[PDB]
């Protein structure tokens, strides 16, 4: 009774502990997504080969050459996810995954972002992938900025480069999947002790044209990370 694909995001702070991976791999199994993207793996490329989650077998990961950033998308073993196109950054801040579910064509772009000049690298990533975007893709992950003025406890009103970003996703005709569904939505996915400001800076935007197949989503706090997940249920 259950035809509906459930895509998560989650910045999981590093996953080069085993004890770690374990938990991580619980937590996913409890949670039953067809698609995780994680953020901040922490493996080098020398590294990825040690990340195994029982029941999610196909991974694929992008990673620089430090235990620093490392993002990875993962696909449920109970999920036939056909690939045709992976591009990977080479510092580990992003990786695309092309491919098709059932017979669906579904874009999957993964981001971490840095802390410093995150809504510029993030415009420069859509430039650089340009030709990539479509009207089946998902751009999630650890944007380290919010995208409009309730994704922060402060209210403060978005800087210009988080405003040239949104212009691009606007030329993209891509939305905040997230606040679309929830526009007056005040939670929040990290939380900075130095200001005690809750911000949400974690993010799921995708076409407008996948509007109408996105079911339901909602944020999953977690004792994994400093970030908590969010989990999409797509039709
Ligand atoms: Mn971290």
């Amino acid at each position: 009774s259950t035809s509906h694909i459930t895509i998560l995001t989650l910045n999981i702070n590093g996953l080069n502990s085993a004890i770690k991976r374990h938990r991580l791999a619980s937590w996913i199994k409890s949670q039953d997504p067809s698609v995780c993207c994680i953020q901040e793996t922490h493996l080098t490329c020398r590294d990825t080969h040690r990340l195994k989650i029982k029941g999610w077998r196909k991974i694929y990961q992008a990673n620089g050459k430090q235990k620093k950033a490392g993002v990875a998308i993962l696909v449920s073993d109970k999920t036939d996810f056909k690939p045709t196109k992976i591009k990977r950054d080479k510092e580990g801040h992003y990786i695309m995954v092309k491919g098709s579910i059932q017979q669906e064509e579904l874009t999957i772009l993964n981001i971490y972002a840095p802390n410093t000049g995150a809504p510029r690298f993030i415009k420069q990533v859509l430039s650089d992938l340009q030709r990539d975007l479509d009207s089946h893709t998902l751009i999630m992950g650890d944007f380290n900025t919010p995208l409009s003025t309730l994704d922060r406890s402060t209210r403060q009103k978005v800087n210009k480069d988080t405003q040239e970003l949104n212009s691009a996703l606007h030329q993209a005709d891509l939305i905040d999947i997230y606040r679309t569904l929830h526009p007056k939505s005040t939670e929040y996915t990290f939380f900075s002790a130095p200001h005690h400001t809750y911000s949400k800076i974690d993010h799921i935007v995708g076409s407008k044209a996948l509007l109408s197949k996105c079911k339901r989503t909602e944020i999953i706090t977690n004792y994994l990370s400093d970030h908590s997940a969010i989990k999409l249920e797509l039709r």
